[PDB]
Parts: structure tokens; C-alpha cells; sequence
């Protein structure tokens, strides 16, 4: 049948890396459509090679390059993302035509910003103090802690996103998360 399928998301240093994990553990697919995006990239290489000729070193799309140029005027980081998406989509559902679970997870950072929402049967936002999410990211990168609360502030405030999330996961000990997850997952029926 048609498997419900939700989307995961949270902000820099939720911790929704953990929670995934967790319903991986409890046997639940949940494709990361990070992966995707990359691989989709490298399926449509050539195809980006063209729309960004400043990026292509010596035959080769530079990674950096590609995202300092998309990121630095709206236009092109719009002109990418209508290839990416697209064929980001194309694998998601070939993806998704191996599966035989009546329900489906993904991880879709920037979910609501790129607009997912209408996509999905509903949403799990991982959602966790602003205080505690930066300093779980400065054990990553350590990076001032001044310089996260500017890439915290480049998605849409999760104050917002709880605001049209389906469910919503706080956080503390693993054991509560252990339990929450396992309170969301059971108002869909699944085993």
C-alpha cells in the first residue's frame, strides 16, 4: 500500500542526527535526503558544470567553489536548486519504490525553509534550548559559538517551525527522547 511518509527535521545542534538513528535502531527506514542531494549532484554534474562554468577546475565541479558562488547571489543558488531538486526527488522515489514499510522517514534539514511541508503526511520537528544546541555544535566545530548563533540564524527560527510542525520532540536524557520518539511513533500505528 501507500506508506506514510514524514518528514524529520530540527535546527544546528537539535540532535535529529540522534533521533533517526534511534528509529534505525527500532527498524524503521529513514532515508537521509542529504545523501541524496549529493549524489543527485554528481548524477547531474555535467548538467551543473554548464550553469556554473566558475566552479569547473580542470574538468572537475569544485565542491567549495560551487556553494561560495550559489551562495552569493539568490538567483543562481535558485538556478541549482532546479536541478538538484528535481533529480533529488527522481532518486527519492526510486528510493522509496524498494521499500514495503507502511511508513517512511526522512531527514530533510531545511525541511519548512524549502518548502517540504506540502510533500509529506506530516512532520517530526527534533526541537532543543538555543543554549544547549550551541554548545552540542561547539563540540563539533567549536567555532566561536558567536559565528553558530549566525548559522542558527539562516534557517526559519524554530520557534516557527514548532508552530507548524505535526509533533514536536524536546530533549534531555536519552532515556525521555527514548520515550518521546516512542509517543509520536505510536500515534502511527506501526508495529
Amino acid at each position: 500500500k501507500h506508506p506514510i511518509i514524514i518528514g524529520i527535521t530540527g535546527n544546528i545542534g537539535s540532535g535529529k542526527s540522534t533521533v533517526a538513528a534511534l528509529l534505525r535502531s527500532w527498524g524503521y527506514p529513514v532515508l537521509d535526503l542529504d545523501a541524496l542531494a549529493a549524489r543527485a549532484r554528481e548524477n547531474k554534474e555535467e548538467e551543473l558544470k554548464r550553469l556554473f562554468p566558475e566552479a569547473v577546475v580542470g574538468g572537475r565541479l569544485d565542491r567549495r567553489a560551487l556553494a561560495r558562488l550559489v551562495f552569493s547571489d539568490p538567483e543562481r543558488l535558485k538556478a541549482l536548486e532546479a536541478v538538484v531538486h528535481p533529480e533529488v526527488r527522481r532518486l527519492l522515489m526510486e528510493e522509496l519504490s524498494r521499500l514495503e514499510a507502511p511508513l517512511v522517514f526522512l531527514e530533510i534539514p531545511l525541511l519548512f525553509e524549502k518548502g517540504w511541508e506540502g510533500r509529506l503526511h506530516g512532520t517530526l520537528l527534533v526541537a532543543a534550548p538555543l543554549e544547549e544546541r550551541v554548545r552540542r555544535v561547539m563540540a563539533r566545530s567549536g567555532l566561536s559559538r558567536e559565528e553558530v548563533l549566525a548559522r542558527e540564524r539562516a534557517q526559519m527560527p524554530e520557534e516557527e517551525k514548532r508552530k507548524r510542525a505535526t509533533w514536536v520532540l524536546e530533549n534531555t536524557g536519552s532515556l525521555e527522547d527514548l520515550e518521546r520518539a516512542l509517543k509520536a511513533v505510536l500515534a502511527e500505528l506501526t508495529g
